[PDB]
């Protein structure tokens, strides 16, 4: 068995290697990648994702998000308080302000320190979760606006022609901006390229050991776990290293840099966080393994979890058992 410490592997495709998307996910597959739920990939050095970054500021955040937490620094919840639209331009500013800013450190190992002692006194502004693409339509290789869409796997696999649509989504933060404990919906893969900016701390759970975090999460957050049966599809509860090694849950962690991808693997439980300014654009997909864990996926039907149009159609071919409850908690 190919990786069987579930180590995040970090991989230097040629460009050769780099025009078929499919074909790498799948060799890096053949090498173990997926037992760490997390990989990175370093694009070959003659890629570019687009020529330059200098005509982005008047791209508008409708609904920045200000991240206010509640709990203890190593074991919190967070909440999402919507704030007045503002464009990149005024979001760097602000990003970029005393009240915001960066600290002074050493080294990502003592901005990590930092992040965990004091997060929880800071509510940093995230936008989050914008539908749009920074890929120059020209860039042909690991365009994340050109994938093969999920629903087209679905029905290569299955035969099932489904609605749907898969579209990318921009994220920009701060320091201090948190993505909180998750898998994917449907347990989907992700892949996130940080296009600009300061680096993005990652954690993640080998898939193998996920219910562990599933149990660990339901200790320490235990009203959360009574009003439903997958709270963490809420995507608001946050654990620290410290307290994962307390309590021996298997996790890794790695810093992604500007110009590089992260991939998720599906039910890889991923959170973590910003170091300052940066842009990060982030979509979902799938491929032939991912099927099962669909049709495997926990569901929330407290409503809390509110997702997209295109969620249905999973729902309903992988998951018709629970397609009613789930359905009643998205209406
Ligand atoms: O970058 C972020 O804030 C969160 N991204 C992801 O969870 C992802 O790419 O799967
Ligand atoms: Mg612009
Ligand atoms: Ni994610
Ligand atoms: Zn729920």
């Amino acid at each position: 068995a190919q990786n069987p410490n579930c180590n995040i592997m970090i991989f230097h495709p040629t460009k050769e290697e780099f025009n078929d998307f499919d074909k790498y996910i799948a060799y890096m597959e053949s090498q173990g990648a997926h037992r760490a739920g997390l990989a990175k990939i370093i694009p070959p050095k003659e890629w570019k994702a687009r020529e330059t970054y200098d005509n982005i500021s008047e791209i508008l955040i409708a609904t920045p998000l200000q991240q206010v937490a509640s709990g203890r620094a190593g074991v919190f919840t967070q909440y999402h308080k919507k704030k007045k639209a503002m464009t990149v331009g005024e979001y760097r500013h602000l990003a970029n302000s005393k009240k915001y800013q960066t600290p002074p450190h050493q080294n990502f190992e003592d901005l990590e320190r930092k992040y965990w002692k004091n997060r929880i006194y800071n509510s940093p502004i995230y936008g989050a979760d914008i539908s749009g693409s920074l890929f120059d339509e020209n860039t042909k290789q690991w365009n994340l606006g050109h994938l093969g869409t999920i629903q087209d796997l679905l029905e290569k696999e299955c035969g099932v022609v489904i609605e749907g649509v898969n579209t990318p989504y921009l994220y920009f933060g701060m320091w201090k901006t948190t993505f909180a404990w998750h898998t994917e919906d449907m347990d989907l893969y992700s892949i996130n390229y940080l296009h600009l900016g300061e680096p993005k701390t990652w954690y993640v759970v080998p898939p193998e050991h996920g219910q562990r975090l599933e149990r660990l999460a339901r200790e320490l957050f235990p009203g959360s776990s009574r009003g439903c049966g997958a709270f963490l599809r809420h995507k608001v509860a946050l654990i620290s290293p410290t307290v994962l090694k307390e309590n021996g849950i298997p996790f890794n962690r790695i810093t992604q840099e500007a110009g590089e991808f992260m991939v998720t693997f599906p039910y890889g439980y991923h959170a973590g966080f910003n170091h300052g300014f940066n842009c990060a654009e982030a979509i979902n997909f799938a491929t032939p393994r991912w099927i099962d864990y669909g049709k495997m996926a926990s569901q929330c039907s407290c409503g809390e979890a509110r997702v997209t149009f295109s969620m249905d159609a999973f729902v309903r071919i992988l998951q018709p058992e629970r397609y009613d409850l789930w359905k009643r908690g998205q209406d």
